[PDB]
């Protein structure tokens, strides 16, 4: 599955959604160089005007990309449950609000890497900082520790990110995912480590469509040579 | 049989094989001259890409070509047996990895030495070097220990090969094998020693098809 | 950013490397004229014996030193990105070989114009000119034509170079560079050009270490 | 390769053989001239007496020291091969007798140009010219013909040669030789050419052991 990442590989983005009832649609599209960890993807909201603000779904719409160290390859999840993909799921509980619900496959199709995905949010307050739209359109940088599920034969993720307010103040979403794979192959079950990631968000000037534009890099640690 | 190598002799040589399924070909052609213990065989994958890293393939894919000293001829096996031939057979294990089993016949078909073999690899780590293709294009120099098996009427032998990995380290191979007669007739059967082998892995530049070129010296020795 | 290039600026260059598995690093020291578009350059082998041949690495081992006439400086990209820099990505395929993806950073270090790399080879044949060393110890000139992506806010690059073999012929290799900001500041996105470029390579015989020195010569052209 | 050849050169040349069974070490030291095509050379039988005539010995007992005009220079393999040195293997059939098959590496080991050679002779008669010793003690002048083998990376070379016989006819022997380099290094492979030998061959008086010491001068030729 390793040999698949070894040059540019275009990447299909679909969504559906729900939040607090609101449904809409996105699309998104680009490619990705597993060589430096490297993500260029482009969205599109197809339904008309997202509902929800945009960096709250940045985590949602590929881990497979990442940079893996040479002394670190063996514990190269993601990469080695491909070409049938893993389903990835998660709880995403933002600090006194909502929280969404997600599932999605990722996986070959063809030459494309797609990834399919669906989303329910609930319990989100009518005037909080995500229905409110106070978030501020940038991102940080965070790092997605991960650990072997032996039971499951997968592994499970937990991380924090942090969201910049309008205000001054930040908005705090806890992430809890785990992966499981599609194909009856073994995969790689990896020791304790994490992914250092950095993105940043834009906008295309030519764009009249609710859009989101992102840059985003990926490199695995915390496991000695 | 030691008459038919006093000059060059053409080899033909042909594998058939399974690993963790995978299943592919290879054939050989070249000559040796038993005088020089010196070998010249291209190999190529008529299945289209080899599955295994070739340097795997080297022991399995003709020690009737060694070189044995004056003193020592009385201790040649493999020729004895010819034209009729022996059976060569290997469990090749590979550490923290699978095996190879392999059955061959090796014998005189005309003025040809033909060598006829069939391999089964299992238990291969999806991940590990050799189904990871992380062996280096390259080979080391080894000594192959030879006794007499005096109730098959053989002998058995027992070697390692250390088998260079790009990382920097090493994959190592314990080998186990027995050769028989086909014919009827009387062998010698030696006292101990063993073969010194060195071996050179190229390439030919105007090859398209998957392949390797080899080179092969080896000399009898370890008897007073 | 061109403010920055009046006189003569230190240069250090690093490249992290593997090919075929390979690894192996370089580091170069050297210095800048961009008012002649002058270039001197040193560069070691730090891991030991270069893998590859040296004449393979000089496209790869800091354009923004060419010499822009007067009526073309509305053209210079490469100088208005300094000093945050610019990325430089490159596909590099040799003609009946493999090719080298390459990723690299040029920004100002203090007062030093740094260039740091990443490369990676891949599918190059065992016995061909590359890995086999049958390229000879020179270069030729060459034009490296540009056009502005207006899209990713840069440029695009391509151009061909032939590199001499001992036997008498020519191996060729198609370049695709992209060159994006580093900076969210605006930069001058080129009309269509070229810069003409001419190298010579020599070794510093008091040096034992594998290197190779480079003397260049860089200037911009194509528009009226 | 070439810049080695520029003076004289110390060779040293050492030959162990069987020939029918009887098997003689003959050792020999002398020196070459590259730049006149020149050699001396003396040889010693030191096994007692030689059991072969000597004449039949001398083409087997050193190539790169043959004159190549300067428009000829791109044409010389054998200094090319320097100083990692050649293989150089022959088949020599004696007319209505044996044959001689003989191996040597000649290399360079320090400053001294080493010959190591091994040979075998089988199917002499008993009652022949040669093990009957009725070769009379000179030598004629020959050509070499050479031509590339851009297969095995080297070059083929065939040619006859006479023996007196002291009856009064000659003895004709059939040379079939081939070189390939030792090193990875590109040699040159030649245009068709020859080589023009003058060989005289005489004792030192003051010597008691089975000796034969030898001048001989060769050059090359037939390129426009």
């Amino acid at each position: 599955g390793e040999e698949l990442f070894t040059g540019v590989v275009p990447i299909l983005v679909e969504l559906d959604g729900d939040v607090n009832g609101h449904k809409f649609s996105v699309s998104g599209e680009g490619e990705g160089d597993a060589t430096y960890g490297k993500l260029t993807l482009k969205f599109i909201c197809t339904t008309g005007k997202l509902p929800v603000p945009w960096p709250t779904l940045v985590t949602t719409l590929v881990q497979c990309f990442s940079r893996y160290p040479d002394h670190m390859k063996r514990h190269d999840f993601f990469k080695s449950a491909m070409p049938e993909g893993y389903v990835q799921e998660r709880t995403i509980f933002f600090k006194d609000d909502g929280n969404y619900k997600t599932r999605a496959e990722v996986k070959f199709e063809g030459d494309t890497l797609v990834n399919r995905i669906e989303l329910k949010g609930i319990d989100f307050k009518e005037d909080g900082n995500i229905l409110g739209h106070k978030l501020e359109y940038n991102y940080n940088s965070h790092n997605v520790y991960i650990m072997a599920d032996k039971q499951k034969n997968g592994i499970k993720v937990n991380f924090k990110t942090r969201h910049n307010i309008e205000d001054g103040s930040v908005q705090l979403a806890d992430h809890y995912q785990q992966n499981t794979p599609i194909g009856d192959g073994p995969v790689l079950l990896p020791d304790n480590h994490y992914l250092s990631t950095q993105s940043a968000l834009s906008k295309d000037p030519n764009e009249k469509r609710d859009h989101m534009v992102l840059l985003e890099f990926v490199t695995a640690a915390g496991i000695t040579h």
